């Protein structure tokens, strides 16, 4: 029924054989056949299918209201599998500020195989319509994006993609299926880096893909089985386990996010704040219309690099590390950690200033997170 | 010094911090940084590098006398990573009977990205010289091959590849680094499905790649980090653990292989036997010159399909399952399980007759394996 | 600072060596010594100490405001270790309705070793004072108890134990350290079956013990190392991981508990309800004074056995299984599952009627749990 | 049939449900019941029984030709469980040089519970007959013992135990079931620290117990379920996995042991050598009669402490660590590491001289181990 119940009871995460209330870990590569071609439960070779991986695939298919799930060894392996639905000469549209690893994959790997890439500002969906070529086959959208949390209208992107015969894809990592369900809005394929919120505990690298389209699912299964970027059984088990508390974790994160944003907007040492919950944020009404909560990623401007580093050193509960979606609150400086190969002038033009801080809110006590960050800002 | 010692002490498989005599399992995605960019031990994000995966990478680099190791989520993910060293328009030569999954990957995935594929009979290396085009960039060799155990001259293939400016690659799965070291013979890249002998226990799906070439290693690392088919830490740990007994397991397997072949050649219900240890086998002297033991895969002909199935049902210690390299002895019928989409007439022409049986010898007692298979053959 | 923050940042759960933000899994039995007796980080043999187990021990010591933690292979192994602080001839006082496994251990195992056991109704603490003999050495209290949730005054029990020279022990399983901290009230030893709420996910069997007493800690460490009921590293890791969400899970559980109790008290098919939050419950004010939340275990009476079974069959979200503290809501019938060896007449006298149902509230949506149970009760 | 085959195919180590060729890891605490008391496959609570633990229990029962297996969280937890078959006032006979942890348990823990302990030199079995009291209930034998490898006649001990109504117990750790089967010789209970050879890889702490006696098995199961020192599922899985190569590992170890002993006996810097394979060793013919191979533990005398430490520093392939039975060869000095609390004069009297070295032979190449140790001895 309701979402928190669906997280516990949706998907197949018990053992039919023994009744075990958690998914067994099938640390196995192959399976006894009673006769040639006769499989007991449909398993014959773990790269093709493994029952622990099937459990996590059924969870992601259920949570996104799809019919088919796929579990990959990382988020970028999920993205690579989806991009391999195309051939040389095909063209894909992505939002201009897509995740750095996606950018790297498309422009440094798949362009050598004749995939053509166009980055457009999808916050205005008519941009997509202008960029469509006769060879365009895929539309790939992240919303909200990193690190400035730009919002793209999912339902209009789905309509444009249907009209022009495109496979539509949404990277739903930042929102999770708890708050945003692209397949319900007409999107063909939804994917996640489960390394972040879904696993939730900073201890699994994994990607997840869901679809409702039988034929796209067939093509994805073929690509998974031939290029072999499969998630292993132990990581599948830890993913299933982490997803159980997704609802609780996202709601705690959202409570802290609201309070932290009030604090950041009131503080003298903070300039602009980027987050889709701010009413002045571009496409705020679009976000509210397609999601019913918020990501825990917030970006905000302090004066300069030295202020950003002082902020990191003065906080007690914000940890300096890469990734996001942990139970710990994480802090980072994009201009130094993810955008440092961009020339400084272009960085400044795109909004990645030297004092742009990104925090990923965790599940610590709201008042501790607000107070800690405020007292650190006070030292500037 | 000697090989069995190198299996135990080669590579880095202890913990420098606590002294733990086995590699810790770093079930983690990210790492504390003391200052922005300052990494304690060089780790920052597990997709890029994880200390358990690094341990298994150092083992495979040591065992193959290379300098760089890479661990992938499966054998075909290793092969896909290596093939992505090429661009559209590039051409690769493979042996004609390469593994079915490699065939599938090249001709159903990478040809859609403009990679051109030519299959040649590499048992005569001048075949390679005839097939070389101006666009050829890679030579990819399995030796011995599946299921007829055709042998290709590794050192001459390396020389041809150097002469014509080609990246040379050997799939060394069947022999393992215990018996055959392609990098010592001039090959650029060696790879393995560690799902088979290296893991040794039918419980990990994994691929491993080693090279001595700094720049190829750089390109492989970039591809691994951008397409993300990484082996997880638990599977890396189980791989490191399984490799410890590789020498013992391969020597037991080889003792049984010799005795089983004597039995098969003497038996009236058995026609041809395929294995590189038979002196009448094509390129037997080449195999003896580049390897110092034998794979545990044997193929042999019985009369027909019904005889093959009766053989499977009458054996007590040969298990019907896919894969090879287990501690259990495995049995299968290629014409029904791996080549069943080939038309029957072409199957017969290539040697995949309806009574072709493939066994993968395990580590059971030699006399039990010989006696069990002989008494099963006696029922024909 | 606050409890939800302490759950994330208390204890040592990162790797000092690599910076990994989660505790490495030291799947290892022994450790390199640089010289005889010179240990790198103090480890020499995993039964004596293992770094993953040390991580979970430091978490439980921190959460209970103790100084020493101990991790055992199960809750009853923790209890057995604590009972082995006594000698033959020593006498221990327990509350009369202590957990069945504790009862079994004391009266069927440790009485054969000369430990003398007296069960008393500790809801009136002067009962304890009457039962104290010259040979009494230990006072062992569960509060609240199973399945009728009887409450015992912890601080008065601690005072009585100090006055008469007794080791005081509280089984704090039902409340968890999130809501009740016996060591803060003068108790010598606190213990838990971490199989329940602390692990939280129905996937680890484990016990945890904390103390602030150096000499009791020394004796516990000696007993642990000599009788060897240690928790393994993988289970320690999963425990540390599950504890991160303890605060979120307990607060969700408490919201549902309050609403479910309102429903149960209003329903015509339900007679008595047992839970310390009910103001008419014995020692309700004592519970409120020593805890600041509630267990998720509730017991209530329906008419008879057939009604209880119909209740189980009509619910969609209450699962029939043993244990408690899962993310799933669990349901059971004590008279049939935990007290079925007691004669029926004594069962009825102690309150374990044939229609006594026990539910363990999970983290599903509150409205789904209330509605599901109410509609099941309506079918009676 | 033969032993190496039995290691692969004995016991239940596949999944009946999916056909998985390895035992699934049931990381679970509890199990769905279809109706109250109706268990799908007999499981209801993992402390009582877990399917991965059952798999390893069936392996040890098969390998020792028993009917019931039990898996404990460590070797000393297995020993404690067996000792808890007795009551206060009962008396147990052990060999005088029993393992230090067993000694510690009996004389520092179980004597406080009224168990009476007598240590006797069981190398002459009439010693046992002299020590039998009217209260004696158990005879507990290690053969061969640590560190001087004293041999006790198992079959005569079984006969004495039957004659006088005693439970007979053999700690079979050093020999493993591959070479010595006490239950075949009339012993009631056999136990192992699986931390050593059975796991084989220095990565599991575990104990294993087998018996053929239904009523002793019932009592052991009750003790296991009430005191709760159970092995966890991941450690059970790693045990099952390690046991597969036990035969191969023990045979390699035995080849190296024979050659190393020839070298040690010829070397001028080495005085006495202790190992049951030496024909002048006490009860050599008894060992040959009850076992058909040898332990990998060897002890030998050098001049003094400084020589022992120089030996440790000069070896390349002998690792200084505690435990034994690894794939790595291990070295230690008992007088400094296991007997350092004994006064020096009593140490010298019992044979634990300051230059007594103990090595545990691993599976490195025989010639490397012989040459390395000989060249280290040459530096004295
Ligand atoms: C509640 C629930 C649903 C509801 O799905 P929606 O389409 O979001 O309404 C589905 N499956 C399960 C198992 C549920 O518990
Ligand atoms: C024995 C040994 C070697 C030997 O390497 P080769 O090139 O095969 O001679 C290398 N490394 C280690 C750790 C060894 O033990
Ligand atoms: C908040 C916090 C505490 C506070 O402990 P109390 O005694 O409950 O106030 C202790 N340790 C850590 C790491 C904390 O974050
Ligand atoms: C070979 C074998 C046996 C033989 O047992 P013994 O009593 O030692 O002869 C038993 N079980 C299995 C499964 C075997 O393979
Ligand atoms: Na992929
Ligand atoms: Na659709
Ligand atoms: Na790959
Ligand atoms: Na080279
Ligand atoms: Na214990
Ligand atoms: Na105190
Ligand atoms: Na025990
Ligand atoms: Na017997």
């Amino acid at each position: 029924s309701n979402k928190k119940t669906k997280l516990i009871h949706g998907g197949h995460t018990t053992d039919d054989y023994t009744g075990a209330v958690t998914t067994p870990i099938y640390q196995t590569s192959t399976y006894l056949q009673d006769d040639i071609g006769d499989l007991r439960q449909g398993y014959e070779y773990s790269r093709t299918a493994n029952p622990t991986r099937s459990s996590v695939e059924s969870v992601i298919a259920t949570l996104e209201n799809g019919k088919h799930g796929f579990a990959f060894s990382s988020g970028v392996a999920a993205i690579s599998a989806v991009v391999m639905l195309l051939d040389k000469g095909d063209h894909i549209i992505l939002n201009s500020d897509v995740y750095g690893g996606t950018n790297r994959a498309l422009t440094k790997v798949f362009t050598r195989f004749g995939i053509e890439v166009d980055f457009v500002d999808t916050t205005h969906t008519d941009s997509i319509v202008q960029a469509i070529r006769p060879t365009t086959k895929m539309l790939f959208i992240e919303t909200p994006s990193n690190p400035l949390l730009r919002v793209t209208d999912i339902k209009k992107s789905a309509e444009i993609a249907k009209e022009h015969g495109l496979i539509s894809v949404v990277d739903n990592t930042f929102m999770t299926p708890y708050y945003q369900n692209p397949l319900d809005l007409g999107i063909d394929i939804v994917l996640h880096s489960a390394t972040k919120y879904l696993g939730g505990h900073s201890d699994v690298v994994a990607g997840l893909v869901a679809t409702s389209d039988d034929k796209l699912a067939e093509r994805l299964a073929f690509i998974s089985n031939s290029t072999g970027g499969i998630l292993g059984p132990q990581d599948s088990y830890l993913l299933v386990r982490g997803i159980k508390t997704l609802g609780l974790r996202m709601e705690q994160i959202n409570r802290s996010v609201i309070e932290i944003i009030k604090m950041l907007q009131a503080h003298p040492a903070v300039q602009q704040v980027f987050h889709p919950s701010i009413e002045s944020h571009l496409n705020h009404d679009v976000h509210m219309a397609q999601a019913d909560g918020h990501t825990g990623v917030i970006a905000f401007e302090v004066k300069n690099t030295e202020s950003a580093k002082q902020l990191i050193k003065a906080t007690s509960y914000y940890t300096l590390a890469e990734s996001l979606g942990a139970v710990e609150s994480l802090i980072s400086v994009p201009a130094l950690m993810t955008h440092a190969s961009i020339p400084a002038d272009i960085r400044a033009k795109e909004g990645i200033t030297d004092g742009l801080v990104r925090i990923s809110v965790g599940i610590e006590d709201t008042e501790d997170l607000v107070d800690d960050l405020k007292q650190a800002l006070d030292t500037l």
